[PDB]
């Protein structure tokens, strides 16, 4: 009740930013985690003795992948709390429960491959979900893990507010597919246009939910240059090794996972934040005006890219 979780002074400061780098050490992640959720949503909102045991369980559940570990889901949960803590009174007490634990879940059993490589070897998971397949899974993985004795961290809640949160969670997870943020940032890119926009709409609400998902997930590219430059070895790893599975199918990679092509990985780079990062931000900072530090932070590191390309580094 009354034993609160403290960080060091660097910490304590630093972790209230956007920008802010969990750091090397595996060991400190969960205090990180529920220091979060203690000032996003009160020391009342989860028992400590199932909170703790629900996120060593979601830690064992990620795999030792280059990229879409362990570190990653509490990157993501991080962006999130930065989110809600600069939109205090935008969101109900339910959806900074959800969003925390949806962000912490959402790559739950990754194997560091994509849904398209899943479809092209024919994986069961893919029999199994035809459309979302890896974020379905995750989805799937969360429930397990809330249904082990001891781990159901909503067990307080009323039956239909319980059913409230794992519908944001779900939602929070799919949301994840970025084949799906295309058309959901076109919707909301209309929407907010037109001034149709309305947070009190449910549909639009999950839409703005689905968007804030993109971001937290994407949330390397709104780090300091050096922890985004670093970070991005990490993805390239993942990415090259699918593209040595594909061909070992027999399939000519995309570019982005052919290692062969490293070279061509600075223009990759700028395709991607002028494609999918700055728009994600940009209607972000739109919808959600404090976000701004994001969108900055996104573009410093375009720029850092472009002076890749330019030799200057
Ligand atoms: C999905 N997803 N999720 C996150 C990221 C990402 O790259 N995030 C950026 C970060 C992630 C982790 C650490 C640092 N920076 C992406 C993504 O599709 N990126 C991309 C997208 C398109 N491409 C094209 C190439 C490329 C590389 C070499 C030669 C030719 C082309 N390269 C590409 N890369
Ligand atoms: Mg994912
Ligand atoms: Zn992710």
């Amino acid at each position: 009740g009354l034993m609160q979780f403290t960080l060091p002074v660097r910490l304590c400061k630093e972790i209230e930013l956007f920008h802010f780098d969990i750091g090397p050490f595996e060991n400190m992640w969960p205090g990180i985690f529920v220091y979060m959720v203690h000032r996003s949503c009160g020391t009342s909102c989860f028992e400590l003795e199932k909170l703790c045991r629900f996120i060593m369980s979601v830690k064992k559940n990620y795999r030792r992948v280059p990229y879409h570990n362990w570190k990653h889901a509490v990157t993501v949960a991080h962006c999130m709390y930065a989110i809600l803590q600069n939109n205090h009174t935008l969101f109900t007490d339910l959806e900074r429960k959800g969003l925390l634990i949806a962000c912490l879940c959402h790559d739950l059993d990754h194997r560091g491959f994509s849904n398209s490589y899943l479809q092209k070897f024919d994986h069961p998971l893919a029999a199994l979900y035809s459309t979302s397949t890896m974020e379905q899974h995750h989805f799937s993985q969360t429930v397990s893990i809330l249904q082990l004795e001891g781990h159901n961290i909503f067990s307080t809640l009323s039956s239909s507010e319980y059913e409230q949160v794992l519908e944001i969670i779900r939602k929070a997870i799919i949301a994840t597919d970025l084949a799906l943020y295309f058309g959901n940032r076109k919707q909301l890119e209309e929407m907010y246009q037109t001034g149709s926009l309305n947070l009190n709409n449910q549909s639009h609400r999950d839409r703005v939910i689905g968007l804030m998902m993109t971001a937290c997930d994407l949330c390397s590219v709104t780090k300091l240059w050096p922890v985004t430059k670093l970070t991005a070895n990490d993805i390239y790893a993942e990415f090259w090794a699918e593209g040595d599975e594909m061909k070992k199918l027999g399939i000519q990679p995309i570019p982005m996972m052919d290692r062969d092509k490293k070279d061509e990985v600075p223009q990759g780079q700028l395709g991607f934040y002028n494609a999918v990062a700055i728009p994600c931000y940009t209607t972000l900072t739109q919808i959600l005006p404090p976000t701004e530090p994001l969108l900055k932070a996104c573009r410093d590191n375009l720029s850092q890219w472009e002076k890749v390309i330019r030799g200057e580094e």
